[PDB]
């Protein structure tokens, strides 16, 4: 009435209450109605949010995701909950249980992947478990015992089948795999996707989120759904995808996340006496992908670039993905200072009209910028969380703390939206988004 | 490892997480396995705990309890969840759906009552709703519209059928109705309960809580279960119970709670323009029960006494029920100072061996005292909460704040036990007790 | 910075830092440059703010003020610091050292009084001291032994010399004694003050606060200063002031405070075994001034009126002093509901343009309202504190909490201003005002 | 009281109150009676604790200390307050005013130095100042303009005059310069100090701290004071001390601090456009002293050793200074894991008898350990702070957080003692130690 913002204790309670209310038993939905299934990197953040509440339940979330891992090691980006419709494309559309030789038995999953933040979740679970004593450490250690092999096969499938040429960058076959469906990053690559005779379909996402300004366009879904046909045509075979996919991009943000993830998992590997060969491979991949990320960077600004494998050209766009090198490290000293100056200046966190000192998903001074349209400009708490956590890991304590503080100030309305209008702070997209409650729960301590 | 206590934000999140994990949909269990149904005054406290998380869901909890109200107005102390066994005595044992003309249709309930803290819950819901704006106030106001009549019939059934002689004290026909099953208060009244040929039975409560020191004795359950037979024999008829029950006591703590509750509901009645006749009746009952409570008190110490209606004598015991007059008011000035001195001195909160400055359920210097045995000595957070809240209502801000502070310090292990050992602080009884999470959620703000 | 507000720990730290910065050694200035001496009711709030920091130093503050008490029991409203200039009217202009037979012998002070909030500060000191252990309890109990007689003579002087006709209201001979210099309450009384040959003077207050819209006018100071001449002419003789003073009002807000103070001090007397005859007198005065406040009240709204003794008429103004009866109690239930409704509705706390849900010194819909002008409209943290504390003592826990929370939100800029613009929140008057830091500390310490 | 610990707001308030109480105007005493002057590295921590309270006053603290800098760039370890007695050795005993050609002209100071934590305080001031807006930024930037040259001459004096052979370690001529007077690190060096005709003296430190188990022995003071005679004999001439001093050690902990300080100051120089030649020198010294620290390290555990220059041997002791390499970095990955394992295991933080998970000044399993005796065992909040801050800068967020939390839990008694008994938590040394209040404020402000 005079202040509709919640106290930190109220906010934490409401966040935990949302997370438990989205739990179907062994998996947590990403959002009640818009995303009523398990999503891959959402589940990682959800496990980060459960770790303060229940190490046992946080571990279960990851167990459920890994039970859906493909025979080649790929973690698919959706694990469908039994009987739940209302999300398109659903399991019938992917038809992975029919066509994919590597699809898991008695789980319905999608046929593409999503970024490897999972090792970060494992670290948070272990750090929480160490503060809780003997029996709770045993739960988390038993999880490592049971799942170390599966985490390795996840990291090895990325390194070996999505970086076939040892370039230290991850190749994607769908914008969905980047986590940033309609980012300006992929526009020119999608412009070259000319769909054929696409089996007719009817969206479900914009029945729930009805504002057209907040979701992709019907022209964009036509390209998204046509890439699926191309995959279905080759039965999702890794060896055949390079030859048939109309969309092939190296994703520098995904690559930087993978480098961090390998480094995190290698340190876990040493602390818990995992095999030396695995630890050595993880450090190898962390350095390889650190270097591949750095190779994309503007020698002046340090901004990281995506690469269109088909067009054979660098993708120059002004999104938060430019800051990938800050996550994983490796830039020369001068180039990193310039990139931090870009991050803090008028083109991103320093823009005079922003309500919060947070990272907009696209630069407000970019021609591509749209204040309400999903990844084309809104501020996403999940990015705030990932940048903050990675910055703290770099030693940039005060930078990390400013992002956390502004992110809590933004979240303190209690909507738990997935993204926010960068100028007015209006919550957008789905409310009750699980990974926004998780970010809040992890921040509050 | 060095400090297994949670931060206030961690504690609030864990409390909300427990409450949602105990929600079956429209009702919240009192504890996961020991009490897997809805209990009456537990549900009131649960609604207090839900009010910071969701006014809509808090209101639903009370709606579900009131849907189980009997035709004469009585709120029964258990509302059984469909299909759930593992609590004895269950619905088959009560047989209320068969024998009780006033039992509700399509709800299975017990046949006895429990204290009227419900109006207190309504106040907390309204106070929360007023801080949340237009649409949330409308939810809470619509609840008053829909349930004011049911709350009146609850209060009127207590005033008219459990105080038949207008003594301003509530008569009970079972120790369970007091909320304090095995309190020393009822020992001499139970000594006069000589059971007949009691249909054989097997407990469930001490299969779950296996420490015999923490639950009543088999001799005590034999008396508890024999009173049920006597009620069943007269088909739970109000008019016939005075003539047949082997246990008839006026409960001064219950009476004081009813006085407060009438006062609270009368003020709600005025603020929301309820009928004048109802408001006038509520103020009448609050004064009548204030006076009946005061009439029981030691003219020196102010300690309130229960009354054995059958033996026709005052029950002098040294439990926290002695402090009933502090809840509702009405003592002469000198007598209240003496009662507060008793509360703060070596016999209760001032006892030198207590871990926390909290109210033990029985005085540690009493011969009846048992440090682990349920209501014979342990510290109960639900009592801490009720005393604190009532003290604040009396204007005793600093007293209330000390109880809240010690109660949070006690709860900060995160067990959410129903009672604690008064000397060592060991959590006892059931963990994951819903009303202990609710107390914590209400305190933290 | 996107938000200039401090966290609770930063704010508490900054408030304590301020309070110690204003410490001259044995007295705390009311503000660094505007008020560089000890003021009487500021010193009580300073003692309250010191008590979470140091019971010993809080006791010293009251000891110093009480060492300046007059021989007849009056506590003067200013105790000047040795050799300190920069405030007018200074010691020279009051001439109490050469003229007042009752002025203290080794202290320079003013010649008029101020509200008796002192017993409230003694209660807060005692409440802190009991949480701090035995040597701290002993410090507080030794202050009681040393000063109980002085506090009694303070209250007795008010009850006997400023309520000569036992009307249960306090007579003021200067608007400064009300604590609200330029309140609209006193305009019609001040219109009947006609200065004679007033010795020339130069103001110092508006040299420091230069914005003329925040301080009284020259015309108003002409009358304030002439009243000093009338008192000097009769050498501050208690007996002669009814016959010579051109200003004589019964202050209903001062009277209500005295009622509370008497009741608080009587309860201290009982707890600490002070003479029964003293406690009885205090309870007698508490009741008399409660009744005296209620006799002024409007029959429809319960609003309290001041009385102009010279003109024999009730003073009807729309200022925060109308809510005096909420402080001391006494109104019939129906009239206090009306008065609470006036406090919360659109004329005070509920006015739609107010930035904070707080009590403006004058109603914004009154013709007397000026948003910048001292006591004619601005919101004063010190009044928020006093109403919050009195409301909690009435048992209005939620009301007291809402005032505290809005008070903290307003104070969270760290300006510690004496008063604030009610619509914009602009800090006004002196920054670094000791009693505003003291309010914040009590609300948080 | 059942728990003597303060809430975070009360603690922050009490720490700020203390810091202002020790303020003499332009300098803060290190403690009220034991150390009633300005100490050099205490003044840096005081600046850090002042920065959340007042950037202007924090800048003044450093300005005052830097106004006492010698003409050759040395910052002396004591700046005496005018006319203040009560500490020995006082200005008379040092005789720097009459003897030291480089002593400042309008300040009385000591003749030896102390660790260069000052650049860390400048970073904290700058970090606070950027959150506070433009006039505060301008205050901090103007301090940089005024004092950048003085900070450069401070670091240059250390790099050139105390590392004459460019070994990348700092040479001390007095155990007091290490900040750890009686550390076991220096015992074998002090055994080779043989006093000649030492002018008689009377201690003042153990008049204030009377418990002889908390301070050094007379024998130890005999050697501390004789070293002053050796320096006086050559008039504190930098060039002559290698030839005359009976004490010459390379302090590896001081060296690591200087490495960090150089790196922090170089980053400030870049951000604020200071001369490139200065920034290059700072990065050069940061690398040189990093390498110099790593060259001392044990090949199995990574533990750093001090060097006795006169005897030409590594000093192997088990004190917190072994963990110097954790501060500045430089160790091979495998050796730093071993060193972290030593820090956390049963010889330091993981010792089973420690009350708090904190770093004892000497390992409890060492033969040199004394639980009460100054730097021979007690836990010092100031070291907790420095390790926590350095650990966060390394990117060890969770490690830094655990030290902070245990540090706050230990400080929550409000004693603000300089050091604590490691097993019982008893506060020791001087209460009201300014740098302990400063640690708490930084951890909370
Ligand atoms: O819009 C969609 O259909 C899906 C496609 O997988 O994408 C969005 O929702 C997911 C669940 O929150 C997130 O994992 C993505 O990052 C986000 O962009
Ligand atoms: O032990 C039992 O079987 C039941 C009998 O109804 O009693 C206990 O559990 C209830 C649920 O928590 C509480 O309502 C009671 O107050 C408490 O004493
Ligand atoms: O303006 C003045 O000269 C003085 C005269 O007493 O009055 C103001 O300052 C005092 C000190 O803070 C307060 O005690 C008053 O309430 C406030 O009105
Ligand atoms: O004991 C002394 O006389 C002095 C000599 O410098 O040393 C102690 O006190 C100083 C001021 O707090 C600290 O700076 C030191 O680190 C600490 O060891």
């Amino acid at each position: 009435p005079h202040d509709p913002s919640f106290t930190p204790t109220q906010l934490a309670a409401r966040a935990a209450y949302l997370l438990r209310g989205n739990d179907l038993g062994t998996m947590t939905t990403a959002a009640p109605l818009l995303y009523p299934h398990m999503w891959s990197w959402d589940a990682a953040f959800v496990a980060i949010g459960l770790a303060p509440l229940s190490v046992e339940r946080a571990v279960v979330e990851l167990d459920t995701l890994l039970s859906a891992q493909w025979r080649n090691g790929m973690i698919p980006h959706i694990v469908f909950a039994n009987g739940v419709d209302g999300y398109f494309p659903g399991p019938a559309r992917w038809a992975t249980a029919t066509l994919a030789d590597n699809a898991p038995r008695n789980r319905l999953t999608s046929g593409i992947t999503q970024p490897p933040v999972h090792a970060i979740a494992v670290q948070r679970i272990l750090e929480h478990a160490r503060t809780r004593g003997r029996s709770t450490r045993a739960v988390a250690e038993a999880f490592l015992d049971r799942r170390w092999g599966d985490l390795m096969r996840w990291h090895r499938w990325l390194a070996e089948c999505r970086d076939r040429n040892e370039r230290g960058r991850i190749t994607l076959y769908h914008g969905w795999e980047s986590g940033m469906d309609n980012s300006p990053r992929w526009d020119s690559a999608y412009a070259n996707v000319v769909p054929g005779k696409l089996p007719e379909y009817q969206r479900a996402d914009n029945v729930i989120i009805t504002d057209p300004s907040q979701r992709p366009s019907d022209g964009e879904y036509d390209r998204y759904l046509w890439l699926l046909e191309e995959m279905k045509a080759v039965r999702y075979d890794d060896e055949r995808l390079p030859s048939v996919m109309s969309f092939q991009v190296e994703d520098v943000f995904f690559s930087a996340i993978f480098s961090v993830a390998c480094q995190v998992l290698a340190e876990i590997g040493e602390d818990y006496k995992r095999p030396h060969a695995d630890v050595k491979d993880l450090y190898l991949w962390a350095e390889r992908f650190r270097a591949g990320v750095v190779e994309t960077t503007d020698q002046r600004t340090g901004a990281a670039r995506d690469f269109d494998v088909l067009a054979e050209k660098w993708l120059v766009t002004e999104t938060a993905a430019q800051f990938a090198p800050l996550l994983c490290g490796g830039l020369p000293h001068d180039r990193e200072r310039a990139l931090l100056k870009l991050l803090e200046g008028p083109r991103f966190c320093g823009h005079p009209d922003l309500k919060y000192g947070l990272i907009p998903s696209t630069s407000p001074v970019s021609r591509d910028f749209r204040p309400r349209e999903y990844w084309r400009g809104p501020v996403w708490p999940v990015l705030t969380w990932l940048f903050s956590w990675c910055f703290a890991r770099r030693g940039w304590a005060e930078r990390a703390r400013l992002l956390r503080q502004e992110g809590l100030r933004q979240a303190s309305d209690g909507s738990f939206a997935a993204y926010y209008e960068p100028f007015t702070g209006e919550p957008l997209g789905s409310m009750q988004q699980s990974w926004t409650a998780a970010a809040v729960l992890d921040w509050l301590g």
